């Protein structure tokens, strides 16, 4: 009976994957624009009084945990202000290196925030004034915000996985920054497969992967994992 509507279930799961990727792409896109705008505006006049005033504005401080500018001399400005660890250097941080490596904006993987000590991600971009970089701007979003975004939509759940197979954001915090192989050792889903049927705790799940279109610099996927019996029962 299943083998007759199995192509049907594929169609629903692909649809659910697409919708989820679309939403995330949309939620991130406005935040990417604010950081880009901040960087465009800094490049206007990169005097440090100006920078501070821009990063203090409510549109940025209500949207990000903090935003900041770092330069090639090692200096930085962060708003809201925070006590940084001794010897903190913005140049070595994943937002800075990421932004300098790309011709456009970028998004980090999860990393440990120097300010709060919590796992976050960052949107970052180089502020270019007339072709020349003047530093890197970024904004921090917490993993909990990202987890909350994903879990909005009883078959299953969504998670965010990079195109290298590293889980970035998953409702089970234990699996954050684990590869697929490490998180699903017994029976590993493969991105190369439209659908991967895997056993988790003696139950079959169906896992697909949907690319998130329209992100700058990164190729990430939405993963969907659904209980096979619940999915078919539907
Ligand atoms: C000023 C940079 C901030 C603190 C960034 N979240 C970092 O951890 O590097």
């Amino acid at each position: 009976q299943r083998n007759a509507i199995r192509e049907d279930l594929d169609n629903y799961l692909n649809e659910m994957g697409e919708v989820t990727a679309d939403n995330i792409q949309t939620w991130l896109s406005g935040r990417i624009l604010l950081i880009e705008n901040a960087a465009q505006n800094i490049a206007i006049n990169p005097e440090p009084a100006a920078v501070a005033s821009l990063l203090e504005q409510k549109a940025l401080t209500s949207t990000f945990m903090a935003s900041y500018l770092g330069d090639a001399t090692g200096h930085f400005t962060i708003r809201p202000d925070a006590k940084m660890p001794d010897g903190f250097d913005p140049r070595v941080r994943p937002w800075y290196k990421g932004a300098e490596s790309s011709s456009t904006s970028t998004l980090t993987e999860p990393y440990i925030d120097a300010a709060t000590g919590q796992t976050i991600i960052s949107i970052a971009t180089a502020a270019k004034k007339a072709g020349q970089s003047v530093g890197v701007v970024g904004g921090d979003l917490s993993l909990q915000t990202l987890i909350n975004t994903l879990s909005a939509r009883g078959m299953g759940y969504a998670f965010l996985v990079s195109a290298d197979g590293k889980i970035l954001v998953h409702p089970d915090k234990a699996l954050v920054m684990k590869s697929l192989k490490e998180a699903y050792p017994q029976d590993t889903p493969r991105i190369s497969s439209d659908f991967s049927e895997v056993t988790v705790d003696g139950k079959t799940r169906i896992v697909n992967f949907t690319p998130i279109k329209g992100l700058p610099s990164v190729n990430w996927y939405i993963g969907l994992s659904v209980d096979k019996d619940k999915a078919f029962s539907m």
